[PDB]
């Protein structure tokens, strides 16, 4: 599936100064609704061999974030969190959802869907999560040893890696899918980025922003904190972890994670991008925690 015939199937709809490039399987059908978030550095194409599978069960959108995918670059190269809530917040707002929708979200698509789960709570069917930020990074033995990564990214070699050499594009995603992505498939993931220079800017500010206790950015920290909390209590959420094996930051969620309420887990095949490695087995867990959802089981613990 190139991504010319990916993004043909996709709509655009303005959104604040902007517009946003996005899947939608059933455009104004009111009826079941589920809303796939990618991260950094991907877009809804990530999403292509899942939906498939979930389509049947539901309407599924799936947009590409600002600045990313097919959606509009921002004039000032601002991409931060904030930025991308803004936009992403509006985008829900424009895209005629019935009242409750189910969230499954990835990587900073996550952050950014708890994010707006916490703040929209009565809309909330149901949350899949996968490779997810679901907590600050207090201790660097509880994650992913990434601190001299990100420090490295942090300086002034961080724009000469990303802007110049494309670094999260041409190394860490292929780095962390087990299988090797087609030369098509790269080149749909290639292509909101092949100017080089700013156009490339969210690839790098994404990373800049993970919340390290005492490392990272206060706004992020306290969003990523208080949403935390909410999941970490969400007894009426219904929740399902999709952990990566052996993943990347799958076994720091599967702990963060323990205490939550109303929370299944799944495993699957994967590195990071376990949806490149193990589409068609997130797609059946997903349609499974669907038929679920529908029974509305009164859960006792
Ligand atoms: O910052 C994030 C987002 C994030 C996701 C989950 C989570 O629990 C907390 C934060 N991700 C990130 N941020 C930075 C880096 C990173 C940067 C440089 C480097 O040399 C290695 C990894 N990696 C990553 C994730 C990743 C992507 C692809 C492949 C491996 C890992």
């Amino acid at each position: 599936a190139t991504g010319d015939e990916w993004w043909a199937k996709c709509k655009q709809v303005d959104v604040l100064d902007s517009e946003m490039s996005y899947y939608d399987s059933d455009p104004g059908k009111h009826k079941n609704t589920v809303i796939f978030l990618h991260g950094n550095p991907t877009s809804s194409y990530l999403w292509r061999n899942v939906i498939p599978h979930v389509e049947p069960l539901a309407r599924c959108l799936a947009p590409d974030l600002i600045g990313m995918g097919k959606s509009g670059k921002l004039p000032n190269h601002s991409y931060r969190f904030v930025d991308h809530y803004r936009y992403l917040s509006a985008w829900f707002d424009s895209v005629n959802l019935p009242e409750k929708v189910t969230i499954v979200c990835h990587d900073w698509g996550s952050g950014l869907g708890f994010h707006w789960c916490n703040e929209h709570r009565d809309r909330v069917k149901g949350i899949v999560h996968m490779e997810s930020v679901v907590d600050v990074i207090e201790s660097w033995d509880e994650w992913p040893d990434i601190e001299e990564d990100i420090a490295l990214i942090k300086s002034e070699a961080g724009e000469e890696m990303v802007l110049k050499k494309n670094f999260f594009i041409e190394r860490l995603l292929p780095s962390s899918i087990m299988r090797k992505l087609s030369e098509e498939e790269m080149d749909a993931y290639r292509e909101p980025f092949v100017e080089p220079g700013e156009s490339r800017r969210p690839t790098l500010t994404w990373p800049r922003e993970i919340p390290i206790k005492g490392d990272g950015p206060e706004d992020v920290i306290e969003i990523v904190k208080s949403y935390n909390k909410w999941l970490s209590t969400s007894k009426d959420i219904p929740k399902l972890f999709i952990n990566a094996d052996p993943g990347f930051f799958s076994n720091a969620i599967k702990k963060v994670t323990k205490n939550w309420p109303n929370q299944k887990t799944v495993t699957v095949k994967g590195l990071h991008f376990l949806q490149e490695d193990s589409p068609e087995e997130i797609g059946e867990a997903i349609a499974d925690f669907l038929n679920e959802l529908t029974k509305h089981h009164h859960h006792h613990h």
